[PDB]
């Protein structure tokens, strides 16, 4: 059907993972990464530079593209297209802001009972830096009721 083009960056180095508690909006009580709409006018990539920069105040000195997840949320008039990216090359702090507080975390202590839920499918694909295509069809923001996931080699 129809569908619209997001961005969702993760900051993931060897040891540890950025995360962004949600203090309001969407994802709220959630660890989420930084992304958002992609604009008119701008690359998908050069959206997710500059969601990360918005959201988290971090800026990167590249970013690769590591998978590409379409999501359904059933009785939502559009798809939901989402570029993953990720990144380890920051160049400073991030920020706490009113929206989001950002947290680092070990790689064996990745929160995912506190993330969306299809997060658990996907992260063992990212942590490995396995390329994927997934969708996911959501009832509402807790209950996945189709799903897949397959490693690809181009994304
Ligand atoms: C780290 N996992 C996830 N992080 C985010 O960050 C929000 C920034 O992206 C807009 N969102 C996640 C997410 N895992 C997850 O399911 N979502 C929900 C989502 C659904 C549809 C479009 C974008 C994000």
């Amino acid at each position: 059907g129809a569908s619209r083009l997001y961005t969702l960056v993760l900051v993931l180095q060897p040891q540890r993972v950025l995360l962004g508690m949600k203090k309001r909006g969407f994802g709220a009580g959630r660890w989420n990464g930084f992304g958002g709409k992609v604009q008119e006018g701008e690359t998908i990539e050069d959206g997710a530079r500059r969601e990360l920069q918005e959201e988290s105040g971090l800026t990167v000195d590249a970013l690769h593209k590591v998978g590409q997840i379409v999501f359904e949320f059933v009785g939502e008039p559009e798809l939901m297209d989402v570029h993953v990216f990720c990144t380890d090359s920051i160049q400073g702090t991030p920020v706490e802001s009113d929206e989001m507080r950002p947290c680092w975390f070990q790689l064996d202590q990745i929160p995912f009972k506190d993330m969306w839920p299809d997060d658990s499918y996907w992260f063992p694909l990212l942590l490995q830096k396995k390329k994927f295509h997934g969708y996911f069809k959501f009832q509402g923001q807790d209950t996945i009721l189709d799903y897949t996931l397959r490693e690809v080699d181009t994304v």
